[PDB]
């Protein structure tokens, strides 16, 4: 997908809580590869579903982000997780 648009969606909607791929709200639910894989979330469609619907203290973005923005940011997250979030 568009990784330039994902990074920008992410800086605008996700980084308050996940800067650097971590998680200041629930410290074990990070965006690193091994963590996503432990929970069955290392997939484009798992991330899209959770971005759209929310989960516990993760807000829902259905209706605040377009389908394209959500697709982009899911792709960005997966790209970064692959690279270790350097
Ligand atoms: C804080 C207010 C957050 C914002 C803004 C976003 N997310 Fe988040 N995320 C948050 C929590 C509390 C959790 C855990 C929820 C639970 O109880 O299970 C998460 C989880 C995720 C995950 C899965 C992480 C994992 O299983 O290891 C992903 C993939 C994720 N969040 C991505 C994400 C994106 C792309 C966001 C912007 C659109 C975003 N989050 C916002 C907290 C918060």
């Amino acid at each position: 997908a568009d990784l330039a648009n994902g990074a920008k969606v992410f800086s605008g909607n996700c980084a308050a809580c996940h800067m650097g791929g971590g998680n200041v709200v629930m410290a074990n639910k990070t965006l690193k590869k091994e963590a996503l894989e432990q929970f069955g979330m290392y997939s484009e469609d798992a991330i899209i579903y959770q971005v759209q619907h929310g989960k516990n203290a993760m807000p829902a973005f259905a209706g605040r982000l377009t389908d394209e923005q959500i697709q982009d940011v899911a792709a960005y997250v997966l790209d970064q997780a692959a690279k270790g979030w350097a």
